[PDB]
């Protein structure tokens, strides 16, 4: 029925809905406001603007240690639930004992464990290699350590040799780097990156060595800093980006993800894939190192043994030669020697700096110095040199330990896939001891609550009396005792009560103090004591744990307390009984407990039902690599997608197309390229290098590339546009038809020109790829083109597609296969850009915010059309598993496509490099399915119509900040606005009336920042603060004026009057809503001042004029010589009688509150 299109950005989210013929649906929507407007017609197209500020959503989008903690805790809980039954057979208190602290209940097993397994890696490797059966607790320890620290998931596939190949990942880094800097690419050529990066040398040495292979590159340069990031160093990127503040990065550092996110928040998100590439390179180095069973655990054990023999050798040497320094080196934590390195606060750099002179003066052994220079002397267990480990390694050890032990333990074999899934997949607390006093109290009370005793149902005072007079006095209470106690016909009980306060009496006989037990304040202590008695079967451990309470009790009482031990575990958590409140469950018992849980009137049911689930989307987004703004944008795209789903009657869209790309320095890059290219072999300043013909002029040294004739200062694709769209300078060349000849790359007769191309090649004036293209079209090259135009390299967009895919596809079929109702397409920006260019759908950012919505619409159009035309290519640009079709087969001989440009089907006729024209059918359609995909006479008209329509839903998102006001509540003696600071807001929420009375009732209206209000002739205003207003209006322009402005600014002279018409429209708009006449007079006057100026500059300054009409906060803007100062709306009084418009995130659902 329909599909959604989206433009995703750091401060906006364009969205559009589209039918099979690319129409945008119109739909009525209810208006909930008191105003007499009961419905509204709206197009399903629009945009959501939003601030990057301090909101609850913002903090929800940040990483926190607590969330990671609860995450790992949940995974371990899932692990323990599988192990719990057999673990009860082995060690009932084992899982409770876990967080030096004792893993085991007795000293013997504990010391034996620590002696046999000094590090967890010893246990891991032993469990991987040994064929012998092992204790279930040990296997749990290894699996738990692996699941707890699973590592990253950057490599989607099963681990393969290309993943550990340092050379290929180096080429990847150079490639993603080159994409960001087309002007000065780094040439990997034949550089032996593997031998250099994996060499047994200091990281700084490997850096200098690798950079030595790359001419024109300094160590401080961005690529060199990335290589230093890969090697394990700590580069500072502030110099590379001219940052105001330090931007050091170290992959090994725990904060590196957040730090990288800060750097992205400064330099922009385009660089994120580059850093991800550097991290992948570091992973290749470490992986190749551990690869050359359980290689990771084996490498860790190797580091351990090496550390220890190096340590004993160094000790023997220091004993033999420098005895005076021995205590200082091995025992002084304050000093930078080994003691300060292991247990003091000394960095490996400080430590090596300390021992370097000492090892040299020693002359006892130089090999330790060799290990030191290579930084392998005394490595700690708690480090990995710049990197988090890929999960596949831990997974391999997981399969190894499970497969090895599954025979002895059948449940491991049965739950194997589940255990792996716990590591791979992307109430809260443990039960009381069975003999805890709180538990015994809960049992006796829960049984006691239901006792009939009807005479010619038990009172709570009667319950407390029965417990105090019977359950406390007697170790067990027979029913005849209950009857005789009633004396001093019953029902709900048998011959004797089965529940009893046995722990109360056991402790009573030992403590010999009833009041200490009866007192409620001491209960946490007694709980900890009984928990200690259950936790350990060993007296020394019980004594050690009980020592904390030793002041409270007699020595003899402690010695007696050590003997008692309990062996059971209860079925309920302590806080289910006494933590949750209404009034705790135990308070209610003192109605059945089960009935108590199931009463809707009481809060326990809601609190538990929430507790089972007790955010995951904000958390998943938080861990992505990006700026806070782009993440907030992802959140907004998700919410917008959900609302668009609701608007369409809960029917899922057939498709969702998504686009995420960024929307002076380059002139400096080009300047460097021209300067170097000229120095290797009519001066003009850099700002005009932006011009393509001029920059191509200087790149070619004032010479034609095809004809060998110098060109006077006062353009052709090397590989023709029909084969692929590459407007980049790499494919462009300035020329006099002369050299191009036919459709094939520039003619072999013109390839005799190639020596000049070679002189341009060694000058860096042209890239090697451009040389290879000039010197040439193979069918494989066509396959490369078709593969290139479709695939989207950006990683964050892949994560967005994955998120949207998970949100859109939940149902599974009987075969347990996923039911994919929805495709999530990911377009390259270039396709939509060139689509705007070839078919004259011009964009101008400054006229309005409409361009976001228009972009989303074009995204859905080009995307859905691209799927409909080439279903076989679905794997390349749709999320999910799909067959990767043999690309050569769809490529054809001259009789899918012979010309490799995938966008070609939109065109009615294609112009070849020779000028010959290939006509195409008016209606494009898929041959395999027979489905129509495009109608050139109708669909283009529908596109122009969609762009042309004035009504578009622009929504500036309202927000509540978290001397700063969160929101401004309207107050009614008289109407007025009042700010509410975050400090005030809590007490405000608690007792608002007394607060308002403190300041000096039926209507509570909190107004979030950017709240919308309407008044008079279509005018709108936003509440930036109680003291100021922003412009709420979006000036729409007819498409003729827009295309005219684009064409004039990018310089039909006959259409000169359109300047005056546009200025008339801006003035009518400014008078209708902007209300800044004093500035408008200056603007019109200045427009009269420079009518003499050429139409290009006139149109550019008219383009500057639009900031006056722009939605949002007013800003100063220069029009020719004149500058126009911003006009603030500092009076918010007019808003008080204005009609408030509460907007839906799409803006389709309005509620209009008018009070006046
Ligand atoms: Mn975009
Ligand atoms: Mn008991
Ligand atoms: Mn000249
Ligand atoms: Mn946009
Ligand atoms: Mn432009
Ligand atoms: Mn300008
Ligand atoms: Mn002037």
């Amino acid at each position: 029925k329909y599909s959604i299109g989206l433009d995703i950005g750091t401060n906006s989210v364009g969205w559009a809905v589209i039918t099979d013929e690319y129409k945008v649906p119109s739909k009525k929507f209810k208006v909930l406001g008191n105003t007499d407007r009961h419905s509204i017609k709206k197009n399903l197209i629009g945009a959501l603007l939003f601030d990057s500020g301090e909101t609850a959503e913002a903090t929800r989008l940040k990483r926190t240690a607590r969330r990671r903690y609860t995450r790992r805790k949940n995974r371990i809980c899932y692990l323990q639930e599988i192990f719990s039954n057999e673990m009860a057979k082995v060690d009932d208190s084992f899982f409770h004992r876990l967080e030096r602290h004792p893993i085991f209940g007795n000293i013997v097993d504990e010391v034996a464990y620590h002696e046999k397994y000094p590090t967890i890696y010893h246990l891991r490797k032993k469990l991987v290699d040994s064929t012998d059966k092992a204790d279930l607790r040990l296997i749990y320890l290894a699996l738990a350590h692996m699941i707890k620290f699973r590592g990253h998931f950057l490599i989607e596939g099963d681990l393969n040799p290309d993943n550990s190949d340092v050379d290929k990942l180096f080429i990847q880094l150079v490639q993603t780097y080159n994409q960001l800097f087309e002007e000065n690419p780094i040439n990997a050529s034949g550089v032996d990156a593997k031998a250099i990066l994996s060499a047994r040398l200091s990281k700084s040495r490997r850096l200098e060595n690798l950079i030595a292979q790359l001419p024109g590159e300094k160590k401080n340069g961005l690529f060199g800093n990335l290589i230093a990031l890969s090697l394990g160093l700590t580069p500072n990127f502030k110099s590379n980006f001219d940052l105001a503040e330090d931007a050091k990065l170290q992959l090994s550092k725990d904060t590196y993800d957040d730090d990288l996110d800060n750097l992205l928040a400064q330099i922009g998100d385009q660089y994120a894939d580059l850093f991800l590439a550097a991290k992948n390179l570091s992973d290749a180095i470490l992986l190749s190192d551990i690869l050359r069973k359980a290689p990771l655990s084996a490498s860790m054990i190797k580091r351990y043994d090496e550390h220890h023999q190096d340590l004993t050798l160094l000790k023997a040497l220091v004993r033999q030669q420098l005895p005076e320094k021995y205590k200082e080196i091995f025992f002084d934590q304050s000093k930078n020697g080994y003691a300060g390195y292991i247990d003091g606060g000394a960095s490996q750099e400080e430590f090596y700096k300390f021992i370097k002179p000492i090892l040299e003066k020693m002359d006892g052994t130089e090999e330790l110095l060799v290990k030191l220079n290579r930084e392998d002397l005394l490595r700690k267990q708690r480090t990995f040199d710049n990197g988090s480990i890929p999960h596949q390694i831990h997974l391999g050890e997981l399969h190894a330990i499970l497969r090895r032990q599954e025979d002895f333990y059948p449940f491991l074999k049965d739950n194997r896939e589940k255990i792996e899934k716990i590591l791979t997949f992307r109430p809260n607390e443990k039960v009381l001891p069975k003999h805890s006093l709180l538990y015994e109290y809960f049992t006796v009370y829960n049984e006691l609550t239901k006792v009939k005793y009807v005479t010619e149902f038990l009172s709570g005072e009667q319950k407390k009396a029965i417990v105090d007079l019977l359950f406390k006095t007697n170790r067990k209470v027979t029913v005849k005792q209950l009857k005789e106690d009633y004396f001093k016909e019953i029902s709900g009980v048998e011959d004797r009560f089965n529940a009893s306060l046995g722990t109360y009496h056991d402790l009573l006989k030992i403590i010999k103090d009833k009041d200490f037990l009866d007192n409620e304040e001491n209960e946490d202590i007694l709980e900890d004591i009984v928990l200690t008695l259950t936790l350990f079967e060993d007296r020394e451990m019980i004594e050690e744990r009980l020592k904390t309470y030793a002041h409270l009790f007699d020595d003899k009482v402690m010695k007696q307390l050590k003997r008692r031990r309990y062996t059971g575990w209860g079925r309920l958590s302590r806080k289910l009984i006494n933590g949750i409140r209404d009034k705790t469950i135990l308070d209610f018992l003192k109605r059945n407990f089960m009935q108590l849980i199931h009463d809707d009137s009481l809060t326990f049911k809601e609190d538990i039902q929430k507790a089972q689930v007790s955010d995951s989307l904000h958390e998943h987004i938080a861990n992505l690599a990006g700026s806070p703004a782009i993440k907030k944008g992802i959140l907004q795209t998700v919410k917008v997608v959900d609302e668009l789903v609701k608007v369409m009657g809960r029917h899922k869209p057939e498709n969702i197309v998504i686009e995420m790309a960024r929307e002076q320095k380059n002139s400096r890059e080009r300047m460097k390229r021209i300067e170097e290219g000229i120095k290797e072999l009519h001066p003009v300043e850099n700002t005009q290098l932006q011009n393509e013909k001029l920059y191509l002029y200087y790149l070619q040294n004032g010479r034609d590339m095809y004809v060998d004739q110098e060109l006077d200062i006062n353009v052709d694709h090397i590989v023709p546009q029909s084969f692929l769209k590459d407007d980049s300078i790499d494919n462009k060349v300035l020329t006099r038809n002369r050299g191009k000849s036919d459709n094939v790359p520039s003619e072999e007769v013109v390839k005799k020109m190639k020596n000049y191309w070679r002189q341009l090649l060694n000058a860096k004036l042209i890239t090697q790829r451009k040389f290879d293209n000039l010197t040439k079209l193979s069918e494989l090259d066509k396959a490369g083109f078709i593969k290139r135009q479709l695939v989207e390299t950006r990683q964050i967009t892949k994560h967005v597609a994955q998120i949207l895919d998970s949100r859109m596809n939940t149902k599974y079929d009987e075969n347990d296969k996923l039911i994919r109702e929805v495709k999530v397409i990911t377009l390259k920006s270039k396709l939509v850009s060139d689509f705007r260019k070839d078919f004259q759908f011009y964009k101008v950012r400054e006229i309005n915010n409409y361009h976001h919505a228009h972009d989303a619409y074009l995204n859905a159009v080009v995307g859905t059309a691209l799927i409909k035309k080439y279903p076989k290519l679905e794997s390349e640009f749709v999320y999910g598993d799909y067959k990767v079709y043999d690309v050569r087969k769809m490529i054809a001989k001259s009789e899918y496509f012979f010309y490799s440009n995938i966008m070609n089907f939109f065109k009615t006729e294609i112009t070849l490099a020779n000028g010959e024209i290939r006509k195409r059918p008016l209606i494009e359609t898929n041959g395999e399915t027979g489905e129509i995909v495009w109608d050139k006479g109708r669909d283009f008209a529908t596109v122009r119509k969609v762009l042309s329509m004035p009504q578009v839903n622009i929504v500036k998102k309202t927000e509540v900040q978290t001397p700063t006001v969160a929101y401004s509540v309207l107050v009614v003696s008289v109407k007025e606005l009042l700010g509410i600071t975050i400090m005030e807001r809590s007490s405000f929420e608690k007792n608002p009336i007394d607060f308002l009375e403190a300041k000096g009732k039926d209507l509570i209206i909190k107004l979030p920042k950017y709240s919308l209000f309407e008044l008079e002739n279509g005018r709108k205003r936003m509440l930036a603060s109680a003291g100021e207003l922003q412009k709420g209006n979006e000036l729409a322009l007819p498409s003729k004026y827009v295309n005219f402005l684009y064409l004039a600014s990018h310089y039909v002279e006959q259409h000169k009057h359109y300047l005056d018409e546009i200025i008339e429209q801006i003035s009518e708009f400014s008078k209708r809503v902007i209300l800044a006449d004093a500035n408008l007079d200056k603007v019109l006057s200045a427009y009269n001042k420079h009518r003499d100026k050429p139409i290009r500059e006139q149109a550019e300054n008219i383009i500057h004029l639009f900031t006056l009409t722009n939605l949002g906060a007013p800003a100063a803007f220069k029009y020719f010589d004149t500058t126009i100062d911003r006009k603030r709306y500092t009076s918010t009084k007019e808003v008080l009688d204005a009609t408030l418009i509460h907007q839906s995130i799409t803006g389709l659902y309005e509620t209009r509150i008018d009070l006046s």
